[PDB]
């Protein structure tokens, strides 16, 4: 099993692994560490995979649950996902790459004033079945302790700020998060599988394949409610917790 | 001596006072307090004033030293404490002046923007090359009130890029110059305004079609800002006033 | 009857007039012209006025129908032409009102922003669900002057995303409410203001600490905007006024 | 010789060509058309190339002349470059990808109001030897007739706009231009060569290789002074024209 960095702040390729439910503990743990360290990892040549085997693999790393704007998944809910595992099924003849950004790297690049701002800022995330959650803008990752910015396209405003202030500040933060130095863009080939840490990233689909057929299979793993640098938790304004796969 | 509020967060008219250098301690003190409380105060019917008498008055309150919103001379580290401004020749229309309370603006900031501004430094410049890094929140040395320090001399914030600085400065200026924080004075003959430059910004208004307009200003020495953490402004370039 | 400018680009005081329904054609006409020229006009010493007499005056000028900058009822397609506003009960301080000339603001636009605004549509809404797509430049039906149409009822511009709309609207509002384009009136008992809603925005100011304040407004029917290319506003939802 | 699209709005790979000064007219022309159509093209496996052969090739397509912000090259000059040809010499073990955006695609995605704005807008581009040029924000490409946005990191302001307006509008335009649907990101392998149309693109280096050694060789081809949609030309405020390779 080898892990090779794809860039300075994000991304790694993991080789010498056949994904499935039969991986030993040492291998699952090596994978877990690579995920947490590199934020998004890629396995190539996984042509043996189907839906069931992908699910069997997913169960080893977490509890499975039941596009072209930058976002963190389902952040309108309080207990939004920890991670997802995504395999290519049918790919277009061109385009169709995917972007990830490290929101840990983004936080690390913030100068002190913007650290003080974001560590003391709350965003309303919504899906508009009405989900509204006030999340902190800095989250302390529950497995690594690393601070990560929490924002993305589900943010509708910041508490205490007016609509214009919120629009300007959100875009300032998005501009920083999605700086290319914080990002990896993956050109999918058949057999590829991506896994990302949704507590430490945003991602974005790209509509550059002229609507040619494209099919991916995603399995998403249950996460927990964010805690900020002061130990404060996200507040549910409206909506229910996300639930495991039935 | 009476002090009459002109608005909730800023401005008062002081009546029953003949400005000059012969005012007693009690009266000079009441004037000082009105100024610190109301941020800009106005005296009407001061027709006896000339440059000499204005200066004699000014000396009781301190040591004597357009159309963009600014705090005076903030490209310098020890920028002025206050100014005293008399109408001499007024246009037949227009020519009003605006002041904003930067104390009021700070008090209206929600918690996130307090945490931002209390940890933020702005570079102020006059382009003699004056460049000073001032804190964005200054603690008034006489009242203890916190005031936003920004305005048109700001060229950027330390650690932010040019676009971030442009957007943030305008966000802070939009807050500071909200009309609830401002008083606009239409000058009549004999009017004098005095403002606390440690707690305000002001702005001339170009709405008199360049008719002749003459005012006489006397400016009083101030000290170097202290921020909420006790830190002082940093001279990058230039000398003290 | 005398008309005195208050500023270069906006505002005049009309003296020598006792407002009411018994004014002759000549006087009603001079008042109409002063209004169209100066965008907002003020009458002082109108202590004889009551609701009935204000309405009788209003009927000579048209057909009778807070703290954010807006043009009245622009979420409707045929929004008002003008309003007439009388002080009834005034606070002991604060309580001034601001008007901006959107004609002046249009005239200050450089060529690129004229090309933008002359080809721009804004969605105005009241959230009865009123939604209207208005042009951002309207051609005044009586004067032919071009005026910016924007303000706080704007929710977005057709073809722009939410962030673009937020940034552009604020850019246009920053231009419109530049103090050179505005008049701020401190109300005294007996004061009446009348403004042309086709050529202005206005804004109440919350600087009187919620002391009691009562004004009486009468609003006059207007028509549907025409833009520089002859195009009319589009009702998306709601009825005509 | 084959040309394969890499994405809907930008980028193509050209195969079955050995780059050099010996290419026949038909081949040079096929290359020219591919460049103008796809805005940036890539040739792989060119391990025979050295500086001299790259130059011999460049001479077939134009007249050769004498990083991590998005820009169009040398736009502070009036007659800024038409195109560049870039080969990898020494590559880092990770990171080091390059981004291009199509400013033709960007113009095509503008809604009517922003077309009216930009077609009637002028930007001051500067290098701060003092180069200052007022360029139109829409340029009509001299070979294809296509309209392209002209902006990027050398813009210091727009004529008639104040500093804040200019900052906000430039970023609005950059945000549109650099939307991922308008972009291609190339992971360099040894032997790769990129050629881009500088009249129809912006590009950006990415600092994500932790300053490992990296060496590219660039040859840049002379361009001409922009003309806008009204037939108006760029204005030299200060500085000299760019000059051919001595
Ligand atoms: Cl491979
Ligand atoms: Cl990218
Ligand atoms: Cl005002
Ligand atoms: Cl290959
Ligand atoms: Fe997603
Ligand atoms: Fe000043
Ligand atoms: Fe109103
Ligand atoms: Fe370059």
């Amino acid at each position: 099993i080898t892990v090779t960095k794809l860039g300075s702040r994000i991304g790694a390729r993991v080789d010498g692994v056949r994904l499935g439910g039969d991986l030993d503990d040492a291998t699952v743990e090596q994978i877990r560490r690579a995920l947490l360290t590199h934020k998004v990892i890629f396995f190539r040549h996984q042509h043996h995979l189907d839906d069931s085997r992908q699910l069997e693999f997913a169960r080893l790393l977490g509890t499975p649950i039941g596009a072209t704007r930058w976002h963190t998944d389902v952040t309108f809910a309080a207990n939004y996902p920890a991670a997802s595992i995504l395999r290519a099924v049918t790919l277009p003849s061109y385009g169709g790459s995917t972007l990830w950004a490290s929101t840990v790297a983004a936080y690390q690049q913030l100068p002190e004033p913007l650290r003080h701002l974001t560590e003391n800022l709350w965003a309303l995330h919504t899906n508009r079945p009405d989900f509204r959650t006030e999340h902190p803008v800095v989250r302390v990752h529950p497995e690594t302790g690393e601070r990560a910015l929490l924002a993305g396209d589900f943010v509708r405003g910041f508490v205490g700020l007016d609509g214009h202030e919120s629009s300007v500040l959100l875009e300032l933060l998005q501009r920083r998060i999605t700086m290319p130095e914080n990002t990896v863009r993956w050109s999918w080939a058949p057999g590829d599988v991506a896994m990302w840490d949704n507590r430490a990233t945003q991602h974005r689909a790209i509509d550059d394949y002229d609507d040619q057929p494209r099919l991916m299979h995603r399995i998403t793993l249950m996460g927990d409610v964010p805690v900020n640098v002061h130990g404060e938790r996200s507040r549910v304004i409206s909506g229910a917790p996300l639930e495991v796969l039935a």
